[PDB]
């Protein structure tokens, strides 16, 4: 359908819009390029691991590559919905969001190639709960926006994408990886990538908070919706966590070799903390 | 609809894909930030112009702000269509495309704000032909992709967007602006912006060429389609050119003051040359 007119012809960008400001910060702080990361030491590290230590790392990496690829593809309907509502500043920022995700996908894929597992099919580490979230719920919620951009639909999309996938699962995956491998002294290129990634993701979650809050500000009923959509996904969030946790207990060789007490009962609780923390960033009234 | 699996979990990015290579070049060469451009001299220049010299500049600027805003919004359906076909490398590159366009919109809008015409509604310089292209044909062709991603639909979208709007009209607008104001010594910030813009747009047109050619390579019948879609839009392309040309002849004050022989009959022919040149970049057989 036709453009009615154009905001930067009738007027200008809203320079004070929070999403314009977030866009400006993204440009400033979004310069990293995964093509510059030196993965040579990661190649050596991975090779020096035993076969059993080798796999220990793979489930988490499987979750991340899939996850970044899904969020790269699945933001597109949000950008469309907000474009069609005339939210130009949101769209500008979302170009940075989408390009960040592209770099995230690229980074993990480069790591896989470099350490020599690119030819391996890591889908084997996606259990039913992981699939429910990333192969199904996430694309369903986002694609819905093409035909239904109601407040309810937009809140649900931001909840699944920004608050659960990014704000709970991803945030926890950064923590877990850092905790295990930073302590080991392993995979410096990957950790550098994860650090840059974590910085970008700070902006993404702010967009999700802005989007959910601005809808909740129209009508408190929508607060209940937000809490409910969070709770509906929890079982799959924890059901994936348990499955990982449990894999990692069956191959604790990397833990004993590099002698780090991997407290799964501490990661499990970080995931719980993340989830509750995301709830608190939305208020019934603000 | 569900993700079947993920390319960077089953395998890796296709590092040799032409669009992956274009993506890598975009990251390297796409660092500029319109927020860094110094527009202070442009403010002085514009103020020092007479009222009649002032407007001389505005039609072209009106066409560009509208144009950048439209292409920012209207690439989204192409990214969707190619995502859904599993063309991950194209999608990665398209994140750079979309973010470039965001910077383009931002740049013109910053210039308008800086010289003090942000409050002016420049829609008055969009005639019927301009509207036919930018308010109508462009969004129609792109939005079609949501429900019809046939080769015919994808060729038509790339033709209107990449070959006509970018490759013919925009390319000619860069040339025209440089020709007039570079010679005058005016609007250095805007010209710097236009130079950065022109560099980005080199990549955009390569994507359009890749996309049209790869479809034409499946079936030569599609070459005829491409030439025909080009010709269908020409009347609106030249009909906008005439309207500009004609405005610029009625207010030739800026020409006489800054004493530059604005050869409209040379710009008109550049637009003709651009158009024919774009045709030549697609071969019936390649
Ligand atoms: C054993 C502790 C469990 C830790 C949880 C691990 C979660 C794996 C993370 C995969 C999600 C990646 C999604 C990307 C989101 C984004 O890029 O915006
Ligand atoms: C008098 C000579 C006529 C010159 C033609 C002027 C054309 C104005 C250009 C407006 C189009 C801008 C579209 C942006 C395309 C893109 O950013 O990829
Ligand atoms: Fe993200
Ligand atoms: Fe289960
Ligand atoms: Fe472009
Ligand atoms: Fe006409
Ligand atoms: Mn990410
Ligand atoms: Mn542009």
């Amino acid at each position: 359908v036709h453009h009615d007119g154009f905001q930067t012809v009738k007027a200008t960008i809203d320079w004070e819009h929070p999403m314009f400001k977030l866009y400006e910060k993204a440009k400033r702080n979004g310069k990293w390029n995964p093509a510059d990361i030196d993965f040579s030491q990661d190649q050596k590290d991975f090779a020096s691991l035993t076969s059993e230590e080798k796999i220990s790392a793979l489930p988490l990496v499987a979750g991340f590559s899939a996850g970044e690829e899904a969020v790269t593809l699945d933001i597109l309907p949000m950008a469309h919905a907000l474009a069609r509502q005339g939210r130009l500043e949101d769209v500008l920022f979302l170009t940075t969001f989408m390009h960040d995700e592209a770099k995230h996908v690229e980074m993990f894929s480069r790591w896989q190639q470099a350490v020599g597992i690119g030819q391996m099919d890591l889908s084997v580490f996606h259990n039913d709960h992981y699939k429910r979230i990333f192969y199904e719920a996430l694309p369903e919620a986002m694609n819905r926006l093409y035909a239904d951009d109601s407040p309810e639909a937009v809140i649900r999309a931001a909840t699944v994408y920004n608050m659960i996938v990014e704000g709970t699962l991803a945030e926890s995956g950064y923590y877990t990886f850092r905790q295990i491998y930073k302590k080991a002294g392993l995979f410096p290129g990957l950790l550098q990538g994860i650090d840059y990634l974590n910085m970008d993701e700070g902006r993404h979650i702010q967009f999700g908070i802005y989007t959910i809050q601005r809808i909740v500000n129209e009508d408190e009923r929508y607060y209940e919706l937000f809490i409910r959509y969070m709770d509906e996904l929890w079982p799959h969030v924890i059901g994936y966590v348990d499955y990982l946790t449990e894999l990692g207990k069956r191959q604790q060789q990397l833990a004993r070799t590099y002698a780090l007490e991997i407290d799964y009962d501490l990661l499990r609780h970080y995931v719980i903390k993340q989830f509750n923390l995301r709830k608190k960033q939305i208020s019934r009234t603000k």
